[PDB]
DNA sequence: CCTGTGACAAATTGCCCTCAG
DNA sequence: CTGAGGGCAATTTGTCACAGG
């Protein structure tokens, strides 16, 4: 039953750092954007509906959905084919009434959310909601960019490019760490908490790894 | 140069309780 | 009963020294 989340490939591949909680909210606006046209670009958020859709308590849910908002100040996203740096909101959010929050999306993002009828990413929210780690979030998010209908696919990604688009810590430049605190972690989270069955092999030129080749079956078979 | 691992610091997790309405 | 607050211990995340190929 989770609402199918349908995003521009543009989005799937862009450069931003958002928290777990924050990306969670990301999925929710773009849905309200999808029932929008010729838009105003304002979005409502209902605390009760959050803690039902993400299995939280009323009280904890209202922490997650407050802090996150304050830490959208500053947050940007860079678009590429291009070096076009954008910003998430224009006025901060607020709650006219008890429980509802009205955010104000930069309406110069609307077409970058509908993108193109040619190339776009889809998935259902049910897949992703038991992920704690966000980097795991971006990955499954891209991994779906390539899924063919039966739930399977293949892809090679390049380390210099994962670092940019997903915008990871500088200390991960050394691979020994990269594979410890990002690689084995995000493959373990996905292959545990989602309906996907992953594995990986490294692509090495010379004395250095450079690509990761991701390869996945829908666990449903 | 490459790597893996330990140890320490700094940020998250979910869980707890107060209080106003 | 709800949600706007304060606080938390345990684990998960970011860093870097050191040992060997
Ligand atoms: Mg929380």
């Amino acid at each position: 039953n989770s609402p199918r989340i349908v995003q521009s490939n543009d989005l799937t591949e862009a450069a931003y750092s958002l928290s777990r909680d924050q990306k969670r909210m990301l999925y929710l606006f773009v849905d309200q954007i999808r029932k929008s046209d010729e838009h105003d670009g304002i979005c409502e958020i209902h605390v009760a509906k959050y803690a039902e859709i993400f299995g939280l308590t009323s009280a904890e849910a209202s922490k997650d959905i407050r802090q996150a908002l304050k830490s959208f100040a500053g947050k940007e996203v860079v678009f590429y084919k291009g070096y076009e740096s954008f910003p998430w909101f224009i006025k901060p959010a607020h709650s006219p009434s008890r429980g509802l929050y009205s955010v104000h999306i930069n309406p110069y993002l609307i077409p970058f959310f509908i993108g193109l009828q040619n190339r776009f990413t889809q998935f259902r929210l049910s897949e992703t909601k038991e992920i704690t780690n966000p980097y795991a979030m971006r990955l499954y998010e891209s991994l779906c960019q390539y899924r063919k209908p039966d739930g399977s696919g293949i892809v090679s990604l390049k380390i210099d490019w994962i670092i940019e688009r997903y915008q990871l810590p500088q200390s991960y430049q050394r691979m020994p760490d990269f594979r410890r605190r990002f690689l084995q972690v995000c493959v373990n989270e996905i292959n545990s908490r989602t309906p996907m069955r992953l594995s990986y092999i490294e692509k090495k030129k010379g004395r250095q790894t450079t690509h990761i080749v991701f390869s996945f079956r829908d666990i449903t078979s």
